């Protein structure tokens, strides 16, 4: 099966199985392992790997999409001695996660979000982009091949294609999404299409 | 099955199944979905995802290769009201495509060509490279980790490794492939080898 | 089966099957083809593709890990006339390889090491990184999205995130890993965790 529990390890005494909303579509050629929650109307495409086997949940909110070849994984959040590694945990609305992906988020083809990380609602994570040890705000756009490592990206900003942002001073001066910006409506269009694709693929299973 | 029709959606009233030349080899661990035409002697490697589920064909010409982890997909080409979205369609020799990959093209490991896009004959798209909203001419080389977004790359030019080209003014001044250039013969060698690999893999199926 | 022989080709008269230590874990959704040797306690994750079908071995040393979406492949090492192509072969401790990955090496998610290439022991190859026609020394760190093409990286150096190193003069001046460097202990932690994950996954098969 391609939806599987994580294994018993010294960091993980009890296996967990994914919790997947019945309206989500998981492609048979995707892999989803371990302590993962997938929300309503989410589409998970071929060759995506969502793997939560080092402690703490990976959460994917409602109406989000995880496109072909995307990887979600996280650094260990509990060491062998049972002690939580706080640097590797993100907090969102009072709850702790290894990776938090909000609602209406698009993780486009071949991107990767590696914990600890949080991605706020209505954000587009572009093709081949990379997010690690970062909090990306709501209504952001990471253009293709951009990256955010070790930073907080404020709400409503974009990272131009190819730019690798590693310092908070850079992140603070990113440009704002405006109506005339080329990707200002991209996420809404991609979310709308993927919610409908998920329903269509569900009707073929 | 890993060769599948696309689903019924408001953008797609009729499912299409891939049209695959009998001399092509599709690895069992690749995925090919929807309105896709694959030409003669094409090799499609493990973990590639070719997904045409938003309207309009993805075409892969003869003696081309789609290597491991490559993704081909396209933006919607027909909106819900049945109206063709012309910005998201490319025209090649009088016919419309979402993605057109010409003959003798190598899409090397982990690259991605996302529609609307066209790639001309005898072009090497290097490892981890990215092409989106662009027309790449014939006899071009995209070195590893290069990208072309929103531009036309003239025939016979190369993009140096890691360079992300987003403006026509940059694309117009790219260097020319010459006989002494390090990748001048790379594509021909890779095509020759892959045509023979496709035949060898076909003999094991 | 996902562990397979390579095909007969003019460059390869005799098919080879992978040699895999009994303590290694190969995920059912990984692909391993051809002349590959995998050492003890190695973990190969979903969607990785290790493909040795153009001559010469791909070797992965003990306690190394090949994470999700990683690709290992190599340029042809024997031409049709049976003549070895020496430029495409690396030598390590008196033996020839297409790709050599040493012991305790982490190939992190979505990275790629393409032959000819060698990666020395205790080196971290970061997420989405790329190594081609290069020798990476021991105790190195390639940060996420870095690349080494056509160079030798001296022992104990790191490449900052996003940097693409293509000239020996650049490689010679890379910074040194020190105890205070942010990734100085990353590989040891990742190796330790993955050796335990491999054992846990083996207990579920
Ligand atoms: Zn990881
Ligand atoms: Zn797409
Ligand atoms: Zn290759």
């Amino acid at each position: 099966s391609n939806i599987r529990e994580n294994p018993v390890t010294p960091n993980n005494p009890e296996p967990s199985a994914p919790v997947i909303d019945p309206t989500a579509y998981i492609d048979p050629q995707a892999s989803v392992i371990g302590e993962v929650t997938i929300g309503a109307n989410v589409m998970v495409s071929p060759m995506a790997s969502i793997r939560s086997d080092e402690g703490m949940p990976i959460f994917v909110g409602d109406r989000s999409n995880v496109q072909d070849g995307v990887v979600l994984h996280a650094l260990e959040t509990i060491n062998e001695e049972g002690e939580p590694i706080e640097d590797n945990i993100v907090e969102v609305d009072g709850k702790e996660y290894a990776v938090y992906i909000g609602n209406n988020v698009s993780l486009a083809h071949q991107s990767q979000v590696h914990g600890p990380a949080a991605v706020g609602d209505d954000t587009f994570i572009g093709m081949q982009a990379f997010v690690f040890k970062s909090k990306v705000g709501n209504n952001c756009v990471l253009e293709p091949r951009s990256a955010a490592i070790g930073v907080t990206i404020p709400d409503g900003r974009y990272i131009p294609a190819g730019m690798v942002v590693t310092s908070q001073a850079e992140a603070d001066k990113l440009p704002e999404v405006t109506d005339d910006y080329a990707y200002s409506h991209t996420n809404e269009a991609v979310v709308y299409v993927n919610v409908h694709l998920a329903e269509g693929y569900k009707e073929t299973s």
